[PDB]
């Protein structure tokens, strides 16, 4: 099962949102219906799901050290990318 | 000067949002125009301002739970008494 069909399928159940509409060009953040809350939900459930944690705080840096671009965390394709790396680096450690 | 004072004062200048218009009752969520890449920022800057780090993924997790609303968390008095309590604990530690 490919890393964006399992965030969809996290993201439909954490905020029963029909999983027709999510997309791999969807928006973990303004869309969706998404609001703030349901985002810290949704980073909850991939945590967990993927053994993993997805540092905002240090994502956040980098947007504003000019660094990367939201799309690069917020596109669910792109917000895949970013498991996969995360996993990757935890997988090592493990 | 005041948790709160120092907790309205970052949220003014990271989010451009006029102090006067802050109070100890309003939300850092769904409120004041806050998005939720202003709420990341906010978390982001009361971490460095602070030396603390906001546990959102911990807090998450207490208001599924039900060990905690979200009015303890989000509500500007209250993240206060948050951030006063993180605090503590990280001066022990220092």
């Amino acid at each position: 099962t490919s890393t964006f069909d399992r965030v969809a399928t996290i993201i439909a159940e954490t905020c029963d949102i029909p999983r027709e509409t999510i997309t791999p060009e969807s928006h973990a953040i303004d869309d969706l219906g998404i609001d703030s809350l349901d985002f810290l939900d949704i980073a909850f459930a991939i945590d967990k799901a993927f053994g993993i944690k997805l540092p905002l705080e240090k994502w956040t840096q980098e947007v504003n050290d000019g660094k990367a671009t939201t799309e690069q965390y917020f596109v669910l394709k792109n917000l895949a990318a970013r498991i996969d790396e995360l996993v990757a680096a935890k997988g090592a450690l493990e």
